[PDB]
């Protein structure tokens, strides 16, 4: 500190390394800090999205796949990240999804957010941008503590508007009761009103899973299950136990992005955009191929 | 040929102004060290030797000493009042330094909502990460905690009650406390090693409810719970059954529990809060300490 | 079968998002490290790979870089402007950290009057004592320096000109500069290793004098001396002969000399002050940097 | 720092050592500081007059001498500090004079000050009180830099109103010119208007000293010389070269204290209060005796 808070240190380290091409350790003494600390803060700038590296070409991602995907599914935006062997697909989908949202969010707009590894992961890589552009966050679903891995990153300064309830009530009546507490009601409407949504997609509660497969549920968004035609599965108990925005209402959000990938995900992702729940998608190559395969059929 | 008093005053001057040793004084006036020791004892013993301190902090120290005696507190900080006029913000720096004295590494901290408390949490952020401190909410509200749970040792756990502060009915409150998403946190909360709260005086309450709460004899609240000037928790208040949070009896079960409080108006309230034993540590400003002490 | 561009974009993603090594990429796409190096060179070389930074500080860095090129400064700090709204006070923290980078131990610091400058001196107090820094006033006034010369390494020397800033006549000024109580300090002042001043824009001046100084084409002043938009010192100003202090020509004789300046309105003034070379280092706020840069 | 500025540390160290009688090193850990630092700050509290030790008896000083002195010279206040062998009389007069002024100054009153070892010394021992009670300082004389050893102690927060001129101009006309610069004029009136003055007294410029002795100057206050009858010596050149408040005007200040002591000082001190320039005096025993001796004659 000389006498700069962390953020400044990071923003500066960046400029010196990139815009001026200075040496890693030569930076060290110019801001009067240890060479190890320089090395750290350069990573933290990338991990938290202070540093944004844009690739400005039609070939950022797998162009061929992206374009077929827009065509077949009528997508407003699409990114297919270039494949890798054994990589943490969760973490890689992270960077991608963060970088796309950086291109989509206008200053002070509102981003609704789901739970789950990918979404939390994307939010981690978007903290720099979120505060830098005063993006306002709203939880799409209950849970409170499960969002903490993505919103624990931010400055006190950021508006994060949480639904004050757990993800799922223990019975359907309790869940209805909760949905009418002014507090929950308020954030629920807040969420619906957002500009852009970011959600994970689950593919398919030990006893319940078999019964879900039975009804030909293909995947889930925010906890709600849908078949391959994309329509939300009926007479599942969970759906009325969930506190949070129902899929019908998610649709209000002008641009809603799914970030999902993995070997089993293909048909759940596809069923997702047939249903209209997402109109933007971030995946990886192998999953893009898979989705297209599945369409030939 | 010198009076006792005249010899007391000579010794005073030499010891406290000329800073000489007793071996010096006893040697120089030809009196025994044994005598000198006794005569310094007598100068202090009564009347003569009086130590005054010149600074704004003297008043703080004083009110600190009285609060400590009068309310048998375990810990007190009186900060300078409106004279330095960042009283709110400086209040939070205080509490955060007091908490730093109290928390062992890996201990758990029960946490009230409110500005003073959110504020102090902010100042406290660095200690939390490095010392690996666990946090727990004392009440529902979730969003009103956000501004202070704001940063993270990736390793540091924060336990937030997933419910509103106040339910629209006692029954809805009761069925909510029974959700084990909520219950888990409630339980985790009273295992806390230290608690930190703010004190309110008499919006989740209507102007009407407050007027009535005033009528039933409430003087202040902690965690939304109102008590009278005797520090008894006020009875026949509906709000109490509608609250989702650790009850003031269960709060008292935490060994060290510190209050942060500011306003002139807050005096009656704070006084009552330590009569009821809801806090055994206080961080306040000099103006408020005065008011508190004048009300006795 | 991949285009050059398609191979540039793959490499970008792997290197900057997946953070892999070139030995990895070259190994995994079956292309030479030598090729990869060249293709990363080309991605940057033009268009494709662009590094953006997300923070308020980015703007500061930018304006810093431009001021540095456009005014060939030795040192620049642009601090965040009105967005953090303790702009005055935060301005002084800036300058004090810049000065800390510049002063060797036992060096001498020439000192201008004014809020910004007094303020920065305050922030700088600890460095002064420990590093044994010598101070000298650049001008008379005495009392207007008091608020910043406020503390002391018993060992630390402060050289104050024992005269008013401005004499009531050129003759009285001339005979005052000849008093060797005054002259001694004047001399000591230009031996200074670093100078720190504030910049004024267009009370020791009457409303009339200022209007006229505006008419003769003054844009700002340093140490009471006014200059035009070209940074030339304005001529045919009476005030200049009435001033007791180091003249702006003799000021320029100090190797490193830093300005601290704030207001929106101050843009024209500051610009002119570095065109005249009266400062070769600047500490300003982002709002002002913008205004300065827009005036070119 | 935990997290207390120096001043607080001092005020606290004091209370713990005196009002609670705690151990020197036991204090150390209670405020989390090194035992050497504890030892330092306890001295700094005494040296700068944060810590004031009052002795509340008629025998604080040499009572016998004090009372004779009030009687013979019509003094409003008098302190005669108990004698010591080979002690720095300058430094000892310091403590005394500081302690007396602490008893005389009402909150926010104005103290005019002369130059010289004793006065500067007294101001050093009064810094705690000065800021603690918002005492306003004004220089009685020019000099500017010669007051720096007493006013360098204070907080930025204290009003110190300096005469912006040197102590003595090089010619009498220059000195007159200066006395009419609005700036000097302003502080000059400020000085006259004070509540309490504190000044040193000089007893008797190699070539000039013999000529001063010649005219039967006995001592000096603020640079002005007076004979044994107390009247200001006439036709000395210095008197018209001095920038600062003349002795006639010093008299305006309701209570003005001299702090002077030393073997040669006796008759200069006496001539001082015969002239009316001081109406309060701080000395030491040996000088009090001497003054009284001189009156028998």
């Amino acid at each position: 500190e000389q006498g700069m808070c962390e953020e400044e240190q990071v923003a500066r380290i960046a400029w010196f390394y990139y815009h001026d091409g200075l040496t890693q350790s030569e930076i060290s003494d110019r801001l009067g800090l240890t060479r190890l600390k320089v090395s750290r803060l350069l990573e933290k700038g990338h991990q938290s999205g202070i540093i944004r590296v844009q690739i400005n070409s039609r070939f950022e991602g797998c162009l061929e796949y992206e374009t077929q995907l827009r065509r077949q599914f009528s997508l407003q935006h699409v990114r297919v990240i270039p494949g890798l062997a054994d990589a943490d697909v969760g973490g890689r989908l992270g960077i991608g999804a963060a970088h796309m949202l950086m291109s989509l969010l206008q200053p002070q707009q509102m981003l609704a957010i789901g739970f789950g590894e990918a979404t939390m992961n994307t939010l981690q890589r978007l903290s720099g941008f979120i505060s830098s552009q005063q993006i306002r966050l709203v939880t799409l679903s209950g849970g409170v503590g499960s969002y903490m891995t993505g919103i624990g990153q931010l400055n006190a300064a950021c508006s994060v508007n949480i639904i004050p309830a757990p993800l799922r009530a223990s019975s359907a009546d309790i869940a209805r009761t909760l949905k009418n507490e002014n507090c929950v009601k308020d954030v629920l409407l807040a969420a619906q009103a957002a500009d852009v949504a970011i959600v994970g997609i689950g593919a398919v509660s030990q006893g319940e899973q078999l019964m879900i497969g039975r009804k030909g549920a293909v995947g889930d968004i925010l906890g709600y299950f849908f078949d391959a035609k994309g329509d939300v599965v009926t007479n599942i108990k969970i759906h009325n136990e969930l506190i949070g925005l129902p899929l019908s209402a998610l649709k209000t959000i002008p641009v809603r992005v799914g970030v999902a990938g993995g070997e089993n995900k293909a048909e759940a992702i596809a069923a997702a955009m047939k249903g209209g729940y997402i109109n933007a998608l971030v995946t990886d190559q192998d999953t893009a191929a898979a989705i297209l395969r599945s369409l030939e059929h």
